[PDB]
């Protein structure tokens, strides 16, 4: 039983542009769906590969057909698109959802005008990238394979954020929440899963146009940032300002309404100007203006509203879920789960123990996600795993091969493979920017320690050093800690979590670590962490153990190995580049020490 999950649509990029005016250099460039195309291999249970193909083809959240990935998986298991027994699409796009679709379109309080409109431009997407026909045609276009219809099964979008949730978390019999910005028709469902089988309470379904994903993606283009690329820069920003009283946020009483049973409503939901029609909504609560919006204390007042409206939603929701079900071991999937300090809060101030976000909640999940849900039904037990670090390894020859493309540039040394882990400390006990590349390509939106910048926390000039070193580095991003799973209840204010390997959830630093881990923590005192086990990452744990045994220091900074807006390095190519491209001080690939002449 071979079973391989994919994203994306190679006419979505073409159709959105003409269709809505989301064109490559627009600010609404990455606003629909198939962003973060990927692939993902499951052979008998064990997910075997993946890699998204952002990092193949260097483009960033590509809405492409995921050809180099999809290349590469079967390459990586030895097999050919011959051997796969059913692609799983993370998408369900069925004519029954088409037939539902027109139906709600035609039954709507609309002038008919704007029904053709809407009607013609779904036909358009229906005929160009989502139908099962243009599926079809899509993959053998791509691969050269022509795919059978018996092999191709669309997973329900939701359903394939829970069964990415579902391989990580550990757990078994669980409540869930999939809040993301639009699936086929739902914005956000929560059910169950008892004894192997989902169940979808269809009662707290939220419906597209009641996105509260969506409506954060708005404030952020709001404010000039990118949405749907930028969301955290609006959570960043909620870090330097005081959330005001429930009653006085503009955004929960003008704009949500909290309705029974954990359900909501967005006012103008059903403005025919689409979502832009919030953006003047928006200036009519907080003062608004062409001098003041991409301000600083505006940026920041807005951020503190948006970032509590999340808060407030989602622990509503939830509140519901806890009658609804007896369960207290909670999976959080989706790109709302993107927000990690709304995870800390969810996990702190409502009653589930446990609460497990992925490090594939947002949509490149949805590939992993895909060909597990196919799996699971075709009563494949699935072995269980916590890695992330499923994408291409890179051999010593492979390494060496590429620094002699660069000899004129770089300088290295190949060091004793188990003395690398104290050279890179000896020089982490200065003010250092180290890049670090070792193992398999990790997946998802955070680096987490496998193509990463490292530097020393303890240092105070180190977050204006970093960002110095490192130029192109993307403004209103905190820089994140790893620390070893055991120093994490020491160093942080843990709660119920035991151990963070994802950075998915944020956690306050204790007063007595605050000056020696700066650079790793927010102006909310609050560090995004990464836990690490000789178990999980081996190298990584090693290399904090020398670092720590020197320094007396328990975190390194760990941010995404890249420049501003390039996705992070995947190849070795990429890394000398980047590393060439930036004021980095040294690159540590595999056994490798590089310098620069
Ligand atoms: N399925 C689909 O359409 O893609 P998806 O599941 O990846 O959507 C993620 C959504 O979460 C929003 N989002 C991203 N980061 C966020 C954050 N920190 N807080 C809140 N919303 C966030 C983001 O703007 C987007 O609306
Ligand atoms: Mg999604």
């Amino acid at each position: 039983m071979i079973i391989l999950g994919y994203n994306g649509f190679s006419q979505i990029a073409e159709l959105f542009g003409r269709l809505y005016g989301y064109t490559a250099d627009s600010v609404d460039r990455h606003s629909f769906l198939g962003h973060d195309a990927a692939a993902a291999l499951f052979v008998d249970g064990e997910l075997v590969a993946a890699v998204e193909e952002e990092r193949m083809n260097r483009q960033k959240k590509t809405t492409a057909f995921p050809a180099n990935a999809m290349r590469w998986c079967l390459e990586q298991a030895g097999i050919s698109y011959e051997d796969v027994d059913y692609y799983a699409f993370g998408w369900n796009f069925t004519a029954e959802f088409a037939d539902a679709a027109i139906t709600g379109l035609a039954s709507a309080p609309i002038p008919p005008e704007y029904k053709f409109q809407a009607i013609g431009s779904f036909g358009e997407l229906w005929n160009g990238a989502l139908g099962r026909t243009a599926l079809i045609e899509d993959f053998t276009r791509h691969t050269g394979y022509a795919l059978p219809d018996e092999k191709l099964i669309t997973v329900p979008h939701h359903r394939a954020h829970l069964a990415c949730g579902r391989t990580f978390s550990g757990l078994g019999d669980a409540a869930f929440l999939i809040n993301d910005g639009q699936a086929e028709a739902d914005s956000a469902i929560m059910g169950e899963v008892r004894d192997g089988k989902v169940e979808v309470f269809e009662r707290f379904t939220i419906d597209a146009k009641n996105s509260l994903a969506q409506l954060f993606a708005n404030i952020t283009r709001y404010l000039g940032f990118t949405p749907n690329n930028d969301e955290y820069k609006v959570m960043g920003l909620a870090g330097f300002g005081k959330a005001p009283d429930e009653q006085d946020n503009p955004l929960l009483t003008k704009v949500v309404t909290l309705e029974e049973g954990g359900r909501y409503s967005l006012a103008l939901a059903n403005d025919p100007r689409g979502p832009r029609a919030y953006d003047p909504l928006f200036d009519e609560l907080f003062d608004g203006n062409d001098d003041n919006r991409q301000e600083f204390d505006f940026r920041v007042r807005v951020a503190c509203a948006a970032q509590q409206v999340i808060e407030a939603v989602t622990a509503h929701q939830l509140r519901a879920l806890a009658e609804a079900t007896e369960l207290r071991d909670l999976i959080f999937e989706g790109g709302l789960a993107l927000n990690c300090v709304n995870n800390t809060k969810l996990l702190e101030e409502l009653p589930f123990t446990r609460v497990e976000v992925s490090f594939g909640a947002s949509d490149p999940g949805v590939s992993i996600g895909a060909a597990a849900h196919v799996a699971r039904e075709k009563s494949v037990a699935l072995t269980p795993t916590e890695s992330p670090y499923l994408g291409p390894e890179f051999g010593e020859d492979e390494i060496r091969a590429t620094l002699e493309e660069y000899t004129s540039s770089v300088t290295w040394e190949q060091l004793p493979s188990d003395e690398v882990v104290g050279k890179t400390a000896e020089l982490l006990t200065g003010k250092t920017v180290i890049g670090w590349f070792q193992g398999r390509t990790e997946y998802g939106p955070r680096a987490l320690g496998n193509r990463s910048i490292l530097a020393n926390p303890s240092y105070a000039d180190m977050k204006d050093v970093i960002n110095n070193r490192v130029k192109h580095r993307e403004p209103f991003r905190p820089f994140a800690p790893i620390v070893l799973e055991e120093n994490a209840a020491r160093v942080f204010e843990m709660g119920r979590k035991e151990r963070s390997p994802y950075m998915t959830f944020v956690f306050p630093v204790r007063p007595e670590y605050t000056e020696k881990i700066a650079a790793a923590t927010h102006v909310d005192a609050t560090s995004r962490i990464q836990t690490v086990t000789e178990d999980s990452n081996p190298r990584l744990a090693a290399l904090l153990r020398e670092f720590t045994s020197r320094t007396d220091v328990p975190c390194l900074v760990n941010t995404s190995f890249n420049v501003a807006g390039e996705p992070i390095v995947c190849s070795p190519k990429d890394a000398v580049e980047c590393f060439l491209g930036t004021d980095i001080d040294h690159l540590v690939i595999g056994d490798f020490l590089v310098s620069k002449r």
